């Protein structure tokens, strides 16, 4: 395979596909059509009001706060924590999480994944996926 | 295992350990004693007049750049492309491939790796791990 190089603005920001999350795109810049076959670097961002379903997977994540500030729901530990500019967070297998910002707040973000992703799983069932949003047990999480 | 959160300006700003590198630190923001078992997050900063010796590995790069710019220089294609903010970048595995910067110039930027990285290779071979900045095979790629 070839080097590649792209800019941020060059990849067009998508909605993403995970069921009742709220005001969340993201821009995969370099993934396994690239080349990448062990892991793959995607930008994601969340506008304000925004909020993605806690889960949790047998995958880890990497991150890197790139821009803005967010919550870091962490339903294991009864809160949410704020991250912020310059943060890499690792976040283990198995571990339940969450993103989410308030009125005002946007938070863009760097996430490095593995190319196997096998299925999460929700912390909050529902067979509406945005029911999370007015559970006691979620919002008493944000504090 | 455990969720970790790091601030970059937490974790200390080493020299690199690559001989005949210049002016090049790095923070291992993410590694494998944080539980990383499969990647990790290596932020690096190339200081004016810097540089690294080109070289090629058995180990993919994925890299973000985050601030300021620099020479990305490329053995294999006779020259030295230069990357700015917001670029991703994916150097496939062999890929020749060295960083540069001249007078003015500063840049940051964050590398994925595996945890498994076998030793490089060096693309200008020599005593002095400093001489290809010497050698007119080098001088020329920085065109
Ligand atoms: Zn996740
Ligand atoms: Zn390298």
């Amino acid at each position: 395979s070839m080097m590649k190089r792209v800019h941020r603005t060059d990849v067009k920001a998508e909605i993403v596909r995970e069921p009742g999350a709220k005001e969340t795109t993201h821009r995969k810049l370099i993934d396994t059509p690239d080349g990448a076959d062990r892991f793959v670097l995607t930008e994601f961002e969340v506008s304000p009001n925004g909020s993605t379903p806690p889960h949790f997977h047998e995958w880890e994540h990497e991150i890197y706060v790139l821009e803005g500030s967010m919550g870091l729901v962490l339903p294991d530990q009864g809160r949410t924590e704020e991250v912020g500019p310059g943060e890499a967070i690792f976040i283990p297998r198995g571990e339940p999480h969450g993103f989410v910002t308030g009125p005002g707040q946007t938070c863009r973000f760097l996430v490095v994944a593995p190319c196997e992703r096998p299925p999460v799983r929700n912390v909050f069932l529902s067979e509406d996926p945005y029911e999370y949003t007015q559970m006691p047990e979620y919002t008493s999480l944000l504090e």
